[PDB]
């Protein structure tokens, strides 16, 4: 779409021990913003260790962006509780991308991202070259709440006619 | 583009009692063809009953086009064997896309198609809202072959721009 580099899917898998918004438990969905872009999941019905195990899917056209991801725990009738959240950048995984990474096996570790004082990452965050794609696994500690994170992967979706990688 | 409706995400799931391509088994994969895209899976070896668990996804321009869909047995020196074709309609899934399905409960069955003499279906294939998502489940009988079928999903993608549906 003439700067569209392709489309960067990210798995929304799971929250862990997400904070409670009302009285017991919580709504939880979870905001992508990247740009102009803004994606959600669905509302899980009150489970603060949600399985989204959804696919949100973004068009990159900067290699250079950042992801912002926050969790609300949605209210129907009445305000929707901030859950906290956190933002990564996906520079090191499109640098990944273009790497030339045929002949190496299945569960071949390719980048680690570690985790700073400023960035989210809860662990080390290993671009994985694995049955013929590249794939990251992300688990981001939320920041601005008293509990809780959430764990993607990203993916990568190439577009036929963008501008490519 | 523009003229992009959104991405199909077809979901090969597996392969069940193909045909037999080298002596005692074969080496399955399944393509994909819409319009000039083409696509396939991964290989399988030695098995007539594939796990592929692949997603194959297409640019959608037009509602009213059909995806074929080839089984091939891999011959490292040698010309692929055929292992049989079928074809499916996308109109009914996409047709069912527009539809404003939320608030009903998941697994809610909203469309059915049914199997004819001219159709590829083993099965009446039905669209299903789950988790949020409009779903399609396909079972091909595949055809000008002595036996097999291919299970299937289809999963529709929608692009931040794009005409949308
Ligand atoms: C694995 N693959 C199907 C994507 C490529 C190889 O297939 P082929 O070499 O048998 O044609
Ligand atoms: C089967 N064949 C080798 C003759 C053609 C398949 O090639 P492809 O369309 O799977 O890339
Ligand atoms: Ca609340
Ligand atoms: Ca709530
Ligand atoms: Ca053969
Ligand atoms: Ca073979």
């Amino acid at each position: 779409m003439d700067d569209l580099l392709g489309l960067l899917r990210i798995r929304i898998k799971r929250g862990v021990n997400l904070a409670v918004r009302d009285i017991s438990s919580s709504d939880p969905y979870v905001v992508v913003k990247m740009g102009k872009q803004k994606l959600k999941t669905r509302v899980i019905n009150k489970d603060v260790n949600p399985e989204w195990n959804e696919d949100l899917t973004l068009s990159v056209t900067d290699s250079n962006l950042t992801v912002l991801l926050t969790v609300y725990d949605h209210d129907m009738f009445s305000k929707d509780d901030k859950m906290g959240d956190a933002e990564f950048e996906i520079s090191p995984y499109i640098e990944a991308l273009r790497m030339q990474l045929d002949g190496l096996p299945s569960g071949t570790i390719v980048t680690t991202v570690k985790p700073s004082r400023r960035n989210c990452l809860a662990e080390e965050s290993r671009v994985t070259w694995v049955d013929g794609k590249l794939v990251q696994d992300l688990v981001l500690r939320l920041r601005h709440v008293e509990c809780g994170e959430v764990e993607a992967q990203l993916q990568w979706i190439d577009l036929p006619g963008s501008k490519g990688l």
